[PDB]
């Protein structure tokens, strides 16, 4: 896996933020990060849809220097406190966010 | 406010991780971060209670230097995709997490 500083990864998610909000007509979205067990890491977005918080994220691996590497081309959707996987693109994840 | 580098803030939350897990008999907990709008930033924990993801967090202000400062002594509990605040300590927040 190719590792990059955390800031570089965050910036990539930030660059897609506005385009994603415009495309899906979202009013309030922010960057989401979670530090998992055993140097596992999750990065994505949290959408505030009328007081409901919906989070979508991708899996990363964190090395000794804190750098991050994308683990798999898969998005997970966290809604109502439960997670659903199997989404292979942001568009697919958003389809679940908007239409489920 | 008292600003400190993000790394310093994260490490302080990490220091309380194991003690909190032992005190409440939690099996899987990690650090949670969310970049809000404007100068808003949120830091806390996400607990995996039998597949249910429950997040608790505190409000921070991020200055132009990327540093973080605690904005208010209050915890917010995000369960089932919705948030509830008014908790003034981690103990109070956990009571909402556990006793619910």
């Amino acid at each position: 896996m190719e590792f990059a500083p955390r800031s570089v990864v965050i910036e990539e998610f930030i660059d897609t933020l506005e385009p994603m909000m415009e495309a899906y007509g979202l009013d309030q979205v922010g960057i989401f990060e979670e530090h998992g067990e055993g140097n596992r890491y999750y990065v994505g977005y949290t959408i505030n849809k009328d007081d409901e918080m919906i989070t979508i994220h991708m899996p990363f691996v964190k090395n000794e220097r804190g750098e991050l590497a994308l683990e798999k081309q898969e998005w997970t959707v966290r809604k109502d406190g439960r997670e659903k996987k199997g989404f292979h693109s942001l568009q697919e994840a958003m389809e679940e966010v908007i239409h489920s």
